[PDB]
C-alpha cells in the first residue's frame, strides 16, 4: 500500500506545570495532523501523568504539520493548552519507530513545560504498527 498512517503511542509525560485553579493539573494529549484530531483521555491531577493510548492517523495531506499539545481539562471552565511541540511530517522516515522524550514547548515563554514521551512511526497499512 502506498497510503501512509502516522502510528503514535502516547505514552506519558513528567514534570507537568502547575495550571489547574484547584491544584496541580489535568491533562491529556491532543494530536493535530491537519483537519484530523485526536486526544487522550484526561489523567486527574498528575504531573508524570501515564496514558499508554495508541492512535492511528492516515496521512491524506503530506503537508500538514503534526502537532502535539498537552492540555489542562477543567471541569468548570475552559480547557486551556500550556505545551506543545510540533513537527513536520519530512522529520520522520517512513518505516522508522522512533521512541523518544521530548521536551515540551510553553506557550507562555519562561515556563517549564516538562516533557513528553512518544513512539512516532510512520508507516504503510501492513505494517505492524511500531515493529
Amino acid at each position: 500500500h502506498m497510503t501512509l498512517t502516522f502510528n503514535i503511542k502516547v505514552i506519558e509525560a513528567k514534570d507537568l506545570p502547575k495550571v489547574d485553579t484547584f491544584g496541580k493539573v489535568d491533562p491529556y494529549v491532543q494530536i493535530q495532523l491537519g483537519n484530523e484530531k485526536c486526544k487522550t483521555k484526561v489523567i486527574k491531577k498528575s504531573y508524570n501523568p501515564v496514558w499508554n493510548e495508541t492512535f492511528s492517523i492516515p496521512v491524506t495531506n503530506p503537508k500538514a504539520p503534526l502537532n502535539i499539545t498537552v492540555v489542562d481539562y477543567d471541569f468548570i471552565g475552559s480547557n486551556d493548552a500550556f505545551a506543545y511541540i510540533h513537527f513536520n511530517q519530512q522529520e520522520f522516515n517512513v518505516g522508522q519507530v522512533v521512541d523518544k522524550w521530548y521536551m515540551l514547548n510553553s506557550y507562555k515563554a519562561g515556563r517549564s513545560a516538562g516533557q513528553i514521551h512518544l513512539v512516532i512511526h510512520l508507516a504503510t497499512q501492513n505494517m505492524k504498527p511500531f515493529e
